[PDB]
C-alpha cells in the first residue's frame, strides 16, 4: 500500500498545497481515495464533409446520422479472489505459456532512438501535452531524458515519483510521456518483437490483418471438434485479477540483468499499484489508488490481454476435457495430469482458437465446453448478455462467427479462385467514414482522411456494391497525389498513393498464402460483389430509388466536392466500374 504509492501522492500534494482536502461527500467505495484540487477543463466528433457529401443517401438514416452524435459504475466494482483450484490452474498454465512463447523469441529492451522514431511518425502512444507542446518537442530535448533519467534510477532502486494515470464500456488512461517511454522500454518488445504472432503464440493473429482474419477462422473450422463459440466478456479491462497481474510479471522469469529489474518495476509499481487523477464536476481532481484491474498502455494492453485471454480459454477448454474436476483444489495428481496435458496437447489446443485481446473464437474438441463455466466463472471472466450459468450458445457455420467487430464471407472469383472477405454492417462502415476526432482540419485534411476510408473500402469491402462505388466517387472527388492520413493509424495496405488495383493485386493474389494460382486481376471488373441479397443483408440500400439516383448522378456530386476543394488535378475512377464504362 502507501509505501509504493506514497511518494507519487506526496508530490502531487504539494504542487496544490493551495487547495488539498479530505472530501468527506468522496463516490469511492472500491478506489481507494487520498485528496482532492482544483481544476477546470473538458473533444467531441466533428463531421467530415467530404465523405458526408458523396454519401448523401445516409443523409436520411438514422443509424448513419446518430453515430455523430453527443460504464464508470463499472469502473468502482470489486472482482472476488479466485479458489486455490483455480490459483494453482492459471500459475501452472501462465508458466508454460510464456516458456512456449519464449521458446523462438528473446525478450530485450527497446529504445530512446526506437521511442523517438514512433512519436515522429505518430502512433496513438496516449500521453498528455506541462512544459512541450506535443510529444515530437519533448522528444528533441535533454531536459526530458534527464527527467525519465531520475525516475529510471528511482525504478532501480525500486521507487516511483512521477507515474500517475489520467482516467477519461470504455475508459482511457493516458500517462505523461516519460511514464510511457519507461513502460515501452521495459515491456515493448513484446508488441515490437511480435510475441503474439500466429507463427509465435499459435492462437494470436497480431500483425495478421483484416483480409487474413477470415482464412484464419476458415483454417479453425477444418480441425475436428464441436460448434464454434464467441464469448464476449463483460468489461474485461475491470475484471483482470491481482492474480492475473502476477502471472503476467512471470514474463520477468525470461529477462536478465538491467531489463529485468526495470520490467519488475513496471509491473510492481505501475499495474500491481496504480495512482489514478479523475475530473468530478461536483470540478475538483480526485487522487485514487487500487491494486488490480487493467490500466497500461493500450499496446502493452492489447498484448497481455491476448496472454490472460489464452491462458483462461485453455483452462476452460481443460475444464469441458474433464483435465480436472473441481476449482475448489486440485490434488497432486491432477497438478502433473494438467502439466501433461499442456505438454502433450497444449499446442494444438492453441491452434484451436483465435484471440486478438479480451475477443476470442474457441472451436473446442466437442460440446462439453459450453457447459464448462466453473473456471472461467471463478477467474472471474464473466460472459456478457446470458446467465451466469446458462451453457454458451455456440456457431455451426465459421461465416457467421463475429471477430474483432466483423464476419467473413467465402466469394468465389469468376474464374474459381476463392476469395475470404471481411464484412460488417454497411451502416456501421458509412458512418464512421463520415467522423473525424480534433480540431483545426483543414479542406485538404479533411479530403485526406476521407480518402483513407474510401482506399480502405477498395481494398476490405470491395464486395459491397455502395462502397466500392462511393470509394471511386471520393478517390475522383480528392486531388489524385494527395496522400491519405489518419491523426491515429492491424496492417494498413490502403495507406499509400500506389494504384488501388495494384495493391489489391498484392494483397489478395501475391501475398496470400491461401491462393495457389498466382495469375494477377487486369481490372476492378474481374474483383467479384456478394450475391445482391446478402449485400442487403449486410446493409446494402441497392433497390432503394434513393441509391438509384446517387449511383446515376454521381459525377454531379464528385463536381460538387472538386468544385469546393478547387483547381487542382483529379482522376475519374467511375469508369473502373462495368455501369459507367461507357
Ligand atoms: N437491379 C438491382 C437489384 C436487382 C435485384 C435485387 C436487388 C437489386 C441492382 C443490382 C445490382 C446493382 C445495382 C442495382
Ligand atoms: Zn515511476
Ligand atoms: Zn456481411
Amino acid at each position: 500500500n502507501l509505501d509504493i504509492i506514497g511518494k507519487r501522492i506526496e508530490k502531487i500534494k504539494q504542487e496544490h498545497e493551495t487547495s488539498w482536502h479530505y472530501d468527506q461527500d468522496h463516490p469511492y467505495k472500491t478506489w481507494a481515495y487520498h485528496g482532492s484540487y482544483e481544476t477546470k477543463q473538458t473533444a467531441s466528433s466533428m463531421v467530415n464533409g467530404v465523405v458526408r457529401l458523396l454519401t448523401k443517401p445516409w443523409d436520411i438514416i438514422p443509424m448513419v446520422t446518430q453515430m455523430a452524435m453527443t460504464f464508470k459504475e463499472k469502473v468502482d466494482t470489486r472482482t472476488q479472489e479466485p479458489k486455490e483450484g483455480t490459483k494453482k490452474l492459471m500459475k501452472i498454465t501462465a508458466e508454460w505459456l510464456w516458456k512456449e512463447l519464449g521458446k523462438k523469441k528473446t525478450p530485450r529492451m527497446c529504445t530512446r532512438e526506437e521511442f523517438t522514431r514512433k512519436v515522429r511518425s505518430n502512433a496513438a502512444l496516449g500521453a498528455i501535452f506541462n512544459k512541450w507542446k506535443s510529444a515530437r518537442e519533448a522528444v528533441e530535448d535533454s531536459g526530458f531524458w534527464e527527467l525519465v533519467d531520475k525516475e529510471r534510477n528511482l525504478h532501480l532502486e525500486g521507487k516511483c515519483e512521477t507515474c500517475v494515470y489520467n482516467m477519461m464500456s470504455r475508459a482511457i488512461w493516458y500517462m505523461w510521456l516519460g511514464a510511457r517511454f519507461l513502460e515501452f522500454e521495459a515491456l515493448g518488445f513484446l508488441n515490437e518483437d511480435h510475441w503474439f504472432s500466429r507463427e509465435n503464440s499459435l492462437s494470436g493473429v497480431e500483425g495478421e490483418g483484416l483480409h487474413k482474419l477470415g482464412y484464419i477462422l476458415r483454417d479453425v473450422s477444418k480441425k475436428e471438434g464441436g460448434a464454434m463459440y464467441a464469448d464476449d466478456t463483460a468489461g474485461w479491462d475491470t475484471r483482470i485479477t491481482l492474480e492475473d497481474l502476477k502471472n503476467e510479471e512471470m514474463v520477468t522469469n525470461h529477462m536478465e540483468g538491467e531489463h529485468k529489474k526495470l520490467a519488475e518495476a513496471i509491473f510492481k509499481l505501475t499495474y500491481q499499484n496504480k495512482v489514478v487523477r479523475v475530473q468530478r464536476p461536483t470540478t475538483v481532481m480526485d487522487i485514487i489508488s487500487r491494486r488490480d484491474q487493467r490500466g497500461s498502455g493500450q499496446v502493452v494492453t492489447y498484448g497481455l490481454n491476448t496472454f490472460t485471454n489464452m491462458e483462461a480459454q485453455l483452462i476452460r477448454q481443460m475444464e469441458g476435457e474433464g483435465v480436472f474436476k473441481s476449482i475448489q483444489h486440485l490434488t497432486v495428481t491432477e497438478e502433473i495430469a494438467v502439466k501433461n496435458w499442456l505438454v502433450r496437447v497444449g499446442r494444438e489446443r492453441l491452434s484451436r482458437m483465435a484471440i486478438s485481446g479480451d475477443d476470442c473464437v474457441v472451436k473446442p474438441l466437442d460440446d462439453r465446453f459450453a457447459s464448462a463455466l466453473t473456471a472461467l466463472n471463478d477467474m472471474g471472466k464473466v460472459r456478457k448478455d446470458i446467465q451466469q450459468w446458462e451453457p454458451s450458445r455456440g456457431w455451426n457455420d465459421w461465416t457467421q462467427v463475429p471477430f474483432c467487430s466483423h464476419h467473413f464471407h467465402e466469394l468465389i472469383m469468376k474464374d474459381g479462385r476463392v476469395l475470404v472477405v471481411p464484412c460488417r454492417n454497411q451502416d456501421e462502415l458509412i458512418g464512421r467514414a463520415r467522423i473525424s476526432q480534433g480540431a483545426g482540419w483543414s479542406l485538404r485534411e479533411t479530403a485526406c482522411l476521407g480518402k483513407s476510408y474510401a482506399q480502405m473500402w477498395s481494398l476490405m469491402y470491395f464486395h459491397r456494391r455502395d462502397l466500392r462505388l462511393a470509394a471511386n466517387a471520393i478517390c475522383s472527388a480528392v486531388p489524385s497525389h494527395w496522400v491519405p492520413t489518419s491523426r491515429t493509424t492491424a496492417t494498413h495496405e490502403w495507406m499509400t498513393t500506389e494504384d488501388m488495383l495494384t495493391v489489391w493485386n498484392r494483397v489478395w493474389i501475391q501475398e496470400n498464402p491461401w491462393m495457389e494460382d498466382k495469375t494477377p486481376v487486369e481490372s476492378w471488373e474481374e474483383i467479384p460483389y456478394l450475391g445482391k441479397r446478402e449485400d442487403q443483408w449486410c446493409g446494402s440500400l441497392i433497390g432503394l430509388t434513393s441509391r438509384a439516383t446517387w449511383a446515376k448522378n454521381i459525377q454531379t456530386a464528385i463536381n460538387q466536392v472538386r468544385s469546393l476543394i478547387g483547381n487542382e488535378e483529379y482522376t475519374d475512377y467511375m469508369p473502373s466500374m462495368k455501369r459507367f464504362r461507357r
